[PDB]
């Protein structure tokens, strides 16, 4: 299969009154690839997809696969759905605009059943030629793609090569790799990044590398090349980081740590996301003291 | 406050060859009222709001409107969304298609924080108005709004009302009118209907009354008159059918039902969401044997 | 059946200088039988009885037994355990002391299957010809007695008469009544004591009763008469303290109240209980000051 | 500080017509140092300690540390109890009867706040000078030791070494080796044992190596020596036995494989615990003939 792999960041996604701010967007992008991303995950979750306009989902996507061009850094948009044929769109639409492969969350709200979500990314699958990721993250879906769904949709649809997985259930991944271990499971959950690497997962789509891209990256790498020892240190250095990057939920603090670094003009949502309180605010201030946060 | 309270129903979509069936709709909203239902709800979770088209969104909510002129039956018409800026156009429409007031799901996905909630709340019922009732589903929605920020809400914003609960969560339910009595409370999960009411609920908005609207409209009413001995009956007799009708989510149950009863022509449901497997489809004929369906 | 229904008390252990301070032991449970109290409930999880010795568990079952001579007051023992072996030996040392009847505990920590829980109980039912109470508390003992088994003792052995449920799941309340309504149910949950009781429970086994035996005696008896206006009322009024007697894991919360109301010499427990947090003992006292606290 | 790490097996007590075998726990013990495993673990959870007297927890732990003499495996003693007068007791009677050390679980059922963890696990330490390893598993317990408490009792008690996890928390694993790198992390959860190991880990106390011992002390082993790739192929193989082995509470599945196997006489457990329904029999029969299961 054809597959999108490596060190990875869900990009956040700056407004400036109230607009996508095309300028930083693109520059926080070409921070990505100079610190050693292998590919870029615009209007993911981190990216406040929900609250975007379909118009500014196109937007992203172009400027990230417009910054890319003459990197070896991919383009990986996600373009998931509640609704089938609304991803089915979404997924041409973004190999339309040049993505290198397809981030699909399960569907949200609706529940769909095992049967239901195995319909739903094989349309998706079958709507365009390049690689899908699927991605799991029942706290945030109220649904499960089970282990067997996953096996069932990779051997099954061609473009369908494996998972990122944000569920806190390493047994889930062990169960994965053990009886597919042709598929590439991808962390979804950065406090955990080495473990899953660990098990034999190939790459990380990660929140913190927004902040600490070089970090990411290098512990990415480090596993990737089985210098384990080297990878877990990075790991557990950034416990303190991938934690507090949670304290209220993502991307609030991720936002307010690139603000407190300089990396963006002002700390603006789109509701219903909003600032932290004044508290976390304090909180992710004092965690980020003890890093190295690249600038541009 | 003005209100909309009594028993209601989430209505079903039907579907016919993929679209929306539009006289099978009227049809099944005439025999709710005339079963004694007080207000319908249009393209809420049981709906399939999350898979209809804007337009679709459209037409359901201005075919229960002319349904209901004449009647006293109200409209409460699904406008929620993940997105402020998208719910408050979706109150917006449904005020100006004439609907009677909002069901406004807590919104899904993105985890809002409670002062996130707030802000997203505040902005809707300003935009409108009508009547504004919350939608609390944590199980689908990944998040939960708090007793004090719904309380804050009915207290800070006129059309604001009360809380469709479905949270399994009867302590919740105490929480909430021990420290603010005037609020609606209503009962979003049918097995516990007659509790939510005798602990001073005042309606519910109902999956089982698409199947069974007289005896769900006899529940409510004998509980607002106090008769809890007789809405107790009625509630544990229903108790089969309203767990068999989440054997797996709904509305495939409830939709499966409606099939099997006669009442819609085309079991057709739109992906993500697919029939039900053989054992449950035969589970959930099993138990409809035991009640008294009205037919047109 | 024979049955132990109405407003019963899960009696706190008082401790002097590490021993069972016994006069004040029969002290409090003469102030309950005085303020309206139809049973008491001698070393339930209340009462520490994790922590006391077999012997103090024959002392304070006597202790309960002498006291309630020449009452109607009766006495429930706690007399589970995880073993088998050990639940029959305390409940016919239960009835060998003089006990009306005995609660007893689901297995904690070895986490049964539903046919163990059914031999388990079986074997307890058949050691004593008095009545049996279950009693169901999944967050202290890891396992849950379900709806089947719980009827299933119920039909199966004679002195089994109901369960006592601490689970915050009233839809498993309403499963439980509506499948076999001869059972007494009875709320383990003082949040939730009038939404048990308005569904056809027939008592309460409560820790705020301690505090507040007359405001819990009278909840009771307005909801067993369907005063359920004036039990909704006390109810509402205890929302409060209910919660607070939970800040930290009961009985500290319940034994700080006494202690701070004058009722108990000394804030003693038995390792590994100990105080509460200043800040959690600062609430407790806060919250009392909106209650009428009975003395002797 | 003075360790005990490695391969261990939580034995199983096989019972004979109600009696501990005592001759079947002898040879069972001699089988696992025959293939590797670096200490036995007796009456813990696996053993059945709910339901075994006093002097049956001697009789285990005076075979295990007798059978163990002259060879270089230890004996890690379970002396846990919900009550601290209890745990002390059972720690130095573990001492007296010759154990290497002891395994204490935390308090099941009294939920002990995080203050009360420390004073019982501090008096615990206190009473004997051989090492301790805490056991935190609340899916059984109801409590949660945390990280901050565990990091606490290491570095205050001198023989508290380290904790044995069962909590299907990675996470947790992370943060405890992150802020605390000295201690010994112990897998509790054999379907996880690699990624526990390959986190720094230090060893395993494991079921499934009551059936395939060779296989468990070779994954540890492996894993120890940083071979990696070797340690995560027995544990991708281990899988489907490691899942099929908690199908029913444990230890009722391995007790299962092992009467299956032809390792112990009679399939007899002590109540509240019982034998598997004959459909997880035929499961766990199924599951084993993928396996090559050493004999005595
Ligand atoms: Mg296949
Ligand atoms: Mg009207
Ligand atoms: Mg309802
Ligand atoms: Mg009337």
């Amino acid at each position: 299969k054809n597959i999108i792999i490596g060190a990875m960041t869900a990009l956040i996604t700056p407004f400036k009154n109230g607009k996508v701010d095309e300028q930083s967007y693109a520059r926080l992008i070409k921070r990505q690839i100079e610190n050693g991303i292998d590919a870029v995950v615009p209007v993911g979750t981190t990216g406040e997809s929900a609250t975007l306009t379909h118009e500014e989902h196109r937007t992203c996507i172009e400027i990230a696969v417009e910054t890319c061009k003459g990197t070896k850094v991919k383009v990986l948009a996600g373009a998931g759905s509640d609704a089938t044929h609304e991803a089915v769109g979404l997924a041409k639409f973004a190999k339309e605009h040049g993505a290198d492969g397809i981030l699909s969350v399960a569907p949200y709200y609706n529940k769909p059943t095992q049967q239901g979500l195995y319909e739903h990314y094989k349309a998706i699958a079958q709507s365009v030629d390049i690689p899908v990721l699927l991605y799991n993250v029942p706290g945030r879906t109220g649904c499960e793609i089970s282990t067997d769904t996953i096996i069932k949709l990779f051997r099954d649809c061609e473009n369908i090569y494996g998972v990122k997985e944000a569920s806190g259930n390493i047994d889930k991944c062990v169960d994965l790799l053990a009886h597919e271990p042709r598929m590439m499971l991808i962390s979804g959950e950065d406090a955990i990044n080495y473990p899953i690497l660990s098990n034999g997962g190939k790459g990380v789509i990660s929140v913190t590398s927004n902040l600490l891209p070089d970090m990411i990256s290098a512990l990415t790498h480090f596993a990737l090349d089985e210098n384990y020892k080297e990878a877990k240190k990075i790991n557990d250095e950034l416990y303190n980081i991938n934690k507090i990057l949670f304290c209220e939920s993502n991307p609030i603090p991720i936002k307010t740590a690139m603000y407190l670094a300089g990396l963006i003009e002002s700390l603006e949502f789109r509701l219903p996301l909003c600032s932290p309180s004044k508290e976390n605010f304090a909180k992710i201030e004092e965690v980020m003291k003890k890093y190295k946060i690249k600038g541009f």
